[PDB]
C-alpha cells in the first residue's frame, strides 16, 4: 500500500507501507496551528483529533 506522508499543506509526496492495509490523515489544532499528519496505518480514535483512515494507494491526501 502507498500512502501520502507529507505535513500540512506541503507538497504531496508518497512512501510505501509493508504489511498495511490502511493510510491515515490525522488533522488537530494546538498553539502552531491545524496540523496535518498523514502516514501508513490507523491509529486509535482519539476525542479532539479528527482521523481519516482508508485502503487504496494515495486515498490519504
Amino acid at each position: 500500500l502507498e500512502c501520502h506522508n507529507q505535513q500540512s499543506s506541503q507538497p504531496p509526496t508518497t512512501k510505501t507501507c509493508p504489511g498495511e492495509t490502511n493510510c491515515y490523515k490525522k488533522v488537530w489544532r494546538d498553539h502552531r496551528g491545524t496540523i496535518i499528519e498523514r502516514g501508513c496505518g490507523c491509529p486509535t480514535v482519539k476525542p479532539g483529533i479528527k482521523l481519516n483512515c482508508c485502503t487504496t494507494d494515495k486515498c490519504n491526501n
